[PDB]
């Protein structure tokens, strides 16, 4: 797809097999979801740093599908105001900014 | 240009005629710079909301130039950890996300 930016760029994403909405966010290093259940082993990760740090769960090599493109990526699980697709997942889908 | 996202997408931007580095951030509604001096009238704007609100100065129809493209847009001036080019400016330069 070709996504213009007059509106916030939300997309439907299937993550480890469940349907969620998430923001395509070039200002975010990492992809993060709240309220999903991923199997297997995770590592705790400290993220953020403003006002303190946030603890989340890092899951590696998770299957993720966006606009019919199935890829594999690092997913963080933890609280977040909205779900975020960060640059980590954008490189896997082959997303560029163009102008 | 065509910017891949393996690295954080910083670009040089000329804002109201002054050279700054800023992040191309599709997760930000608004463009914001710290420590520039813009002429003319501004209005106060409340932004953010998490942990409180931030007060900034909103300048309208400011000339902005990125990769040789001169455009006009709304610029906020206020504290920000890095300078941000938000969707407001990206729509003016004709920036799309593609994959």
């Amino acid at each position: 797809p070709q996504i213009t930016l007059w509106k916030r760029p939300f997309v439907t994403v299937k993550v480890g097999g469940q349907l969620k909405e998430a923001l395509l966010n070039t200002g975010a290093d990492n992809t993060i979801f709240e309220d999903i259940n991923l199997p297997g082993r995770w590592k705790p990760k400290m993220v953020g740093g403003i006002g303190g740090f946030l603890k989340v769960r890092e899951y590696d090599q998770v299957p993720i599908e966006i606009a019919g493109h199935k890829v594999i990526g690092t997913v963080l699980v933890g609280p977040t105001p909205v779900n975020v697709i960060g640059r980590d997942t954008m490189t896997q889908i082959g997303a560029t900014l163009n102008f």
